């Protein structure tokens, strides 16, 4: 109820799920006394209400990004500036209610509900060479409360739930920029692989946003929820010639663009489906990352291959606008409270379900 | 007397005919190869000099391989095969208009040409269904040949014949990997296989445009590269590549790599280029399949391109940076239509800067 109670509820220690080295969950540690963030200059802290799951979690758990001289070794995904440190709070799909606000900041701030955008630019103009985010450089969301800069807090205009909310940035920003670095067009076919995955389904909608035309590769028993996303045909992983199988589902129109978050074995596929002149675009590649590539494929047949990470500051407003426009809806595939992070990450492994898992403090 | 000109244009000629796929026995130097005659609007040619290409060894050994096999025997249209044995090659054809066939002008017979190789295929400027002449149809190592009459251009240039048979293939393949990767005046791009055609192209053409070109070449060529506008030189096989770059740049960053090696260099190649950098490639030498880290391209939100032949804007471009001397031809040496097992044998080994020219006779 009353702005002032809340500003004062604010404990001294929180509870939190800690990252606490790289492995397997062993070393994700619930802790139950770790100390709230104090906002510092042009930062505000809020009181997480959700958090959605990415694959950047794991990943970064993991440290499954490995280096340029070595794609098995250990490493996080910022292979040149590694501001990972220990312990670290991830999560980066973070809402919340701000609580407290820090120096320069307007106090009428309080009491609003945001949703946090995940991005640490790091520069001033829209270059995307010095990213780093919320949850790998500095504390995210799987705790009680985050500290964020100002900026970073946006209220947005919809009658959506804090869960709701909770499914949109790390995937929409990312999906995002990948259609906006391959200049995907209105009347265009976008064909996106790993289409019921956070990204994929991500990509699908806003392709329907922009006017393209999405067609879903997806697991088996996952095609009519990609209908029910906006895809215009289903392609089933297993069985056939993919290419074929394409070509049905098209009904003929040639892909203008592939958008892959699979890689791996479906990698040549891909290209030689790509119609020539056409543009392929990557951000995750979970079957994974080191291919065979044919340089003469690409080059024969005028291709462009694209790959991108996170998104422009033009992008996520891009995003809000999108979500405030009702063009795109929120996926909730399930919740989780954050006492039961081994259980919420063995799920989002294992991707049996559509859309977005989302943590909840408890 | 022009009575005498109609007729003086002989019915066969000598020519080197490709006749399979296979090594250099595949290469028959044939005496009574039959003239063609000029179809509508097309014009015949006196060939008297033909420009050496990479495209030229891999038709031949069938070299590119295929989507489903990286290592299948096939020619580089792997969709439309039009390519018939016996075939003429070379692509880089300069020559003089002894004969027109039906709807084109009497008077351009005389005029010294520069052949366009494309073979467009489309009214639009995509090149998604490109052939070109040497492949789809007969080339110029041979006496004579017959193309279409708009391919054949009248440069405003004073270069010999030999020197204008050293720019269309390689300069529009080179311009296109630069128009691909949107290369800027101020930027920096590292050019590998920088004494082969394709190569020395790229540096021209990037000095043409207000671009600063380093160069990646063999061992012993650093002042043949800079004789043709390379800023800075790295030789190859002396070092780390990426700290070999860093000290030959001023430290500043490599916006493009314009690739013709791959193989071994590849990524090395990504590593260098600067985050958000962008990657084209028409050829690689040294190795078409690489293995590629999804996670390097993304991370570092590069762009790839691959890229070949070019637009017939791409061509007038060149043709206009020939006329303002803005680039300049770089022959390596001369051979005779004779001595083309020759010829190959030196194109094959790279031991030469610029380009190798084939002059019947
Ligand atoms: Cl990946
Ligand atoms: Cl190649």
């Amino acid at each position: 109820q009353s702005m002032m109670r809340m500003m004062h509820s604010v404990p001294k220690t929180m509870t939190a799920v800690l990252l606490t080295g790289h492995g397997g969950l062993e070393k994700l540690v619930y802790s139950r006394d770790v100390p709230v963030p104090a906002p510092a200059a042009g930062e505000v802290l809020i009181k997480v209400t959700a958090c959605g799951m990415n694959n950047t979690d794991v990943w970064v758990r993991e440290g499954a990004y490995g280096t340029e001289d070595d794609p098995s070794a250990v490493s996080t995904w910022r292979r040149h500036g590694n501001t990972l440190t220990f312990p670290r709070i991830q999560g980066t799909d973070t809402v919340g209610h701000i609580v407290a606000v820090g120096e320069g900041v307007d106090r009428a701030r309080i009491g609003e509900r945001v949703m946090v955008d995940f991005s640490i630019y790091n520069r001033d103009d829209d270059s995307l060479a010095d990213i780093d985010y919320m949850g790998h450089g500095r504390d995210g969301g799987y705790a009680e409360y985050m500290a964020l800069p100002a900026e970073n807090a946006h209220v947005v205009a919809t009658d959506l739930t804090d869960i709701e909310l909770a499914t949109f940035c790390c995937a929409y920003l990312t999906g995002e920029r990948m259609l906006e670095r391959a200049r995907l067009a209105a009347g265009e076919t976008v064909l996106v692989t790993g289409a019921s995955g956070g990204v994929g389904s991500a990509i699908i909608q806003l392709a329907r946003a922009r006017g393209a035309v999405p067609i879903a590769v997806a697991g088996p028993g996952k095609e009519a929820a990609m209908l029910d996303i906006g895809a215009q045909a289903v392609v089933t992983r297993g069985q056939g010639d993919l290419a074929e199988a394409v070509e049905a589902a098209s009904g003929g129109r040639p892909i203008d663009v592939v958008a892959d978050l699979v890689g791996g074995p479906l990698f040549n596929d891909l290209l030689k489906i790509l119609r020539p002149e056409g543009r392929y675009t990557t951000a995750g590649a979970i079957a994974g990352p080191v291919v065979q590539l044919d340089l003469r494929t690409m080059y024969l047949k005028q291709l462009e291959l694209h790959g991108s990470s996170q998104g422009s500051r033009a992008d996520f407003r891009r995003l809000v606008r999108y979500i405030e426009e009702k063009k795109i809806r929120p996926l909730v595939g399930g919740v989780y409270p954050l006492s039961e992070f081994h259980r919420a990450q063995t799920d989002f492994m294992a991707k049996n379900f559509v859309g977005k898992l989302v943590v909840v403090p408890d």
